[PDB]
């Protein structure tokens, strides 16, 4: 079966989210794998804050994730900074996933907010099936448009 992306070693990019989650001046949102200790994977949360900040500066946070096989929950132990400023929760509902995408939902909201994550394979072109699922399940879906500037080099 496909490998669960959250505990895998490929970088994940935020491709879509519910409007309510929206943070003004936050762009290029992605997560890189750092290491693993026991059942916990450590990843970074990378982004750019575009207001009154130099254009080459990347903001960075860190968090840990745990996924028991076939669990519908992703466990998240986010840093104090990430919990305080980016609203990270201790658990997320896993709607679906494949080798190169992950769709997460909030646990405690009745009108559950969502986030769609993809690997490099789909950053310039989200497959129609994933896009359709995202627009079906997610309240107030906001796509994150492709931007060349959010990547190393160009
Ligand atoms: C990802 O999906 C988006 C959502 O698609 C819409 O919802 C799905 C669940 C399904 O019902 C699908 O058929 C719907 O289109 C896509 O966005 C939609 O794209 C439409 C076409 O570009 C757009 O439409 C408008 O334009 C036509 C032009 O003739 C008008 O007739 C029509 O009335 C609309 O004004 C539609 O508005 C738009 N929806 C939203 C909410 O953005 C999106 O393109 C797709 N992306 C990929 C990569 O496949
Ligand atoms: C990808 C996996 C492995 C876990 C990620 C967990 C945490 C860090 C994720 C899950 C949902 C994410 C949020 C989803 C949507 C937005 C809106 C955007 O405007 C700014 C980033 C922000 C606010 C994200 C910040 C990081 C976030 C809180
Ligand atoms: C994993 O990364 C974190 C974050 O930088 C670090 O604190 C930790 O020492 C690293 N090593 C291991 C094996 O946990």
């Amino acid at each position: 079966t496909p490998s669960m992306p959250a505990i895998n070693t490929q970088t994940l990019y935020l491709a879509g989210h519910s409007s309510k989650l929206f943070e003004r001046n936050v762009g290029c949102v992605k997560t890189r794998y750092l290491n693993q200790t026991g059942d916990w994977v450590t990843r970074s949360l990378i982004y750019v804050f575009t207001f009154d900040t130099e254009p080459w500066v990347t903001q960075a946070g860190a968090f840990q994730v745990k996924w028991e096989p076939y669990s519908p929950l992703l466990r998240v132990k986010a840093s104090d900074y990430v919990r305080d400023n980016l609203g990270a929760k201790p658990d997320y509902f896993i709607r679906t996933y494949d080798n190169d995408f992950l769709l997460l939902s909030d646990l405690k909201e009745v009108r559950s907010t969502c986030s769609l994550w993809v690997t490099l394979k789909y950053v310039d072109r989200i497959p129609e099936t994933i896009n359709r699922t995202f627009y079906t399940i997610c309240p107030d879906p906001v796509p994150v448009p492709f931007d060349e500037r959010c990547y190393p080099g160009g």
